[PDB]
């Protein structure tokens, strides 16, 4: 009936500045595209959620990574 | 030999082209479904929708499929 | 197989199959309520299809008058 | 000695309810009168094997052109 | 998911003196929208201290608890 769903979706307001140390992510999740800005999530091995930039270069290269070694 | 069980349906598309090298699978979704959609299954088992009247779609599909 | 179960259809594909994903068809069983083409793409994807189809006939005629 | 062998035999229970199309017919075999149902099983070009009704009309004309043109 | 509009956690002076590793119970970066850049370790005792991010001994602190978890 409905275009959208009634699940709450996660978004991304503000990035990470820095560079999170390779050896700390565990995976990697798209944010929907229904979101107003684009965003990876990227999960920590010690299971934290963090809002990264894909225009930069180390986030996509994480994802590609982490897409690589799957 | 599951029965009774849920069926993937895509009520969107991604505008964006995927990275062909992050393809692992493909499905196209069922007939009963509301919209066409074909789900690319990525190496890290993400899906996503895509539209099956694309030509990277179609292009990706071939490859998979011949690849075989 | 002895009383194991049969393949059976209730829902076809929409779309035509492009012909060289196709590796072999299977008809089903006079016993399923609706009859039933299974084609086995070479990414062996088992999909259903309509019977009374021309290209689904086609496809089944081109697998056989080459095998 | 047994009356019977010990080797399988092809029985048909459920015949096709639709004509095949003759020009996939490679041969033919009688069931055995052993079996419950009389039943002839065409071989399909592909090696499929087909169950198929003797008292029907087509079966009985593909068996026929079979043998005729062997 | 979690409460919204919530306020954030931000370091304006790091700790002088290194922590005792063994206090340590956790981590955390502190949001990139603080003026300064910070980590906040969390003591057994729930004590909250903000560090360095440079410093050599924060950075191995934050290593052992992400590798170890």
């Amino acid at each position: 009936a409905s275009l959208a769903a009634d699940t709450p979706t996660a978004c991304c307001f503000s990035y990470t500045s820095r560079q999170i140390p390779q050896n700390f992510i565990a995976d990697y999740f798209e944010t929907s595209s229904q979101c107003s800005k684009p965003g990876v999530i990227f999960l920590t091995k010690r299971s934290r959620q963090v809002c990264a930039d894909p225009s930069e270069e180390w986030v996509q290269k994480y994802v590609s990574d982490l897409e690589l070694s799957a």
